[PDB]
This record gives structure tokens, C-alpha cells and sequence, in this order.
């Protein structure tokens, strides 16, 4: 699939995402809640939208990333939403694997409004 | 896809799930967790599986979604667990957008002892 | 599918999911992040991977359940990571209910450099 900028590693055929990197030095308060940058852009195949998930590495020191999804219009930089949950300030490197990227189909269906 | 209720919005073939509404005012403390209702009922197409997830706009302010798993056999008013991780108390208004459902595929295999 | 150990439960096809139990009696300290055994191995179908969603009911009781990820690739001893949020000791119980397992399709395709 096409995506733009470099923020974003291809994986093994074993492996379910792609890893996500953080595009900068990052530094979390205590309970701070933060958009984390990737500054890669993506072109979902259609049909498909992107789940954004943790990493094991990272949710053991501490920080919980919450569920994220990439929908296959979505055409921005991809962002994901990380807390803080120690009673310290946490800093994330530039370039450091943050979160994984999973490819998931998606089914599109009309409401009716029945029983 | 069958519903009942209003606390679901239809979406394009380009998103890739349904918004859900907040069928009432909720008030959440720091750590607390609560049940939303969003008075809606659904008929989940056969093989299917719905999945919760929070929106960026409500996750982005401390708030998470716990067991969003609908079962493709569940008729229950779907409700969505909510958990306030942040420092301090939110209040999610009534009809304001807290989640989405999206429609995945089930796979059912049967559990065999053997050797991995 | 060939599954090795006891800690997870055959599931109704009606079930999006499989229970998974936890492996032994666990104790989180308040603010300990662990890693919470299953003692299961799994030998995933071909193109498929495994979501890992934590119970609601211990999301309410002060432990916060990370979603996981089980590779296809993936076989080792399934492990459940869960921060102990609350400020009291949290002991988890051999064959407590901890989580859920569920089977989705997995896509693969190089990347490429391009304009989107």
C-alpha cells in the first residue's frame, strides 16, 4: 500500500501491524494525555481501515495507548492517543516504536430502521 | 443491518464504523466507571461481530472504552463501558458522539489438546 | 486449532471470542504494570491473529487491562499486560476470567512510497 513519510516500518508476513514511530521527542506528565505524531499519511486499500493498537514494549513502562481508528477515507498524518498513567513524567525518543498498525476489513452495510 | 433506536448514525462507505450517541447526561470522576446507554438494539448480520472503540475526540480527553465486544448472538440494548482515566471528572452530554461500532468477521474454530 | 495448556475455554459460535483464564494467583502492588500468565499456547490458522480484550469487570475493579497482540507467527505462552491504577494492592486468582481472545484476518503488503 502507498503511504507518505517514513514513520512506519513494513512488517514480517507472521506479523499481524506495522510499527509506529514517534516523529519527535516526546515528554508525558503524570496522567497526561497525548497526541502522539507519526508523520506518515496512508492510502487504505478500499474495503480495509486501520486499527491502531500498543505495543507490549511500551505498555510495560507504564503508558496505555488508546484504541485508535484509521478509516479508509482518512487521508491525514496519523496520530495516537497516549496516557500517562505513572506518578511520573515519562519521555518518548524521536523515532522510537510507539504503537502497530494493523489492517482489519471492514464491512459496510445500510441501517433500517425495524424490530 | 436491522436497529432499533436512534443513538446510531449511518456512515459512508468510507468509514469504517457507526457513531454512537449518548442516550443521556453522564458525569464521570477520576477513575470511575460507568455504563452509557445508547438505547439502541441491533441484528447483527450472520458471521459478524461488532467491535467498540472510542472516537479521538472523547479518547484524546482521557477516556477509554472497556469490553467493547458485541456479540453476534446479543439482542440487549447495547451499552458502552466507559472509563474516565484522566485526573479529573467529565461530562458527556446527551446525544454527543462516544464511540463507534465497527462490523468484523467471526471465526470460529474448535479447541484441540495437541502439541504446539 | 491446537492449543496447549488450560487456561482458555471453548466458546458458543454465537461467541465473538474464547475466555481467557489467569494462570495463577497474581499480586499487583499499587502502580505495578505485569504481565498476567494464561498458560496457553496457540498455533493461530494461517492469516489470522489473535486480539486480546481485556474483561469489563476487572477493568472496573482498579486494573487496567492493555489490548494485546498474538502474531500468527506468534508461539509462545499467551500473557495478558495489566497497571495496577488504583492505590491498594490487587490480587488476581488461578482461573480467574481476565480476558477474551478473538480471531481476525490479517493483511499483508509491502509499503510503498508514494502521494497520497
Amino acid at each position: 500500500m502507498i503511504i507518505e513519510g517514513d514513520g512506519i516500518l513494513d512488517k514480517r508476513s507472521e506479523d499481524a501491524g506495522y510499527d509506529l514511530l514517534a516523529a519527535k521527542e516526546i515528554h508525558l506528565l503524570p496522567g497526561e494525555v497525548k497526541v502522539i505524531p507519526t508523520g506518515v499519511k496512508l492510502m487504505l486499500p478500499k474495503g480495509y481501515w486501520g486499527l491502531i493498537i500498543g505495543k507490549s514494549s511500551i505498555g510495560s513502562k507504564g503508558l496505555d495507548v488508546l484504541g485508535g481508528v484509521i478509516d479508509e477515507g482518512y487521508r491525514g498524518e496519523i496520530g495516537v492517543i497516549m496516557i500517562n498513567v505513572s506518578r511520573k513524567s515519562i519521555t518518548l525518543m524521536e523515532r522510537q516504536k510507539i504503537a502497530q498498525l494493523i489492517i482489519l476489513p471492514c464491512k459496510h452495510e445500510v441501517l433500517e430502521q425495524g424490530k
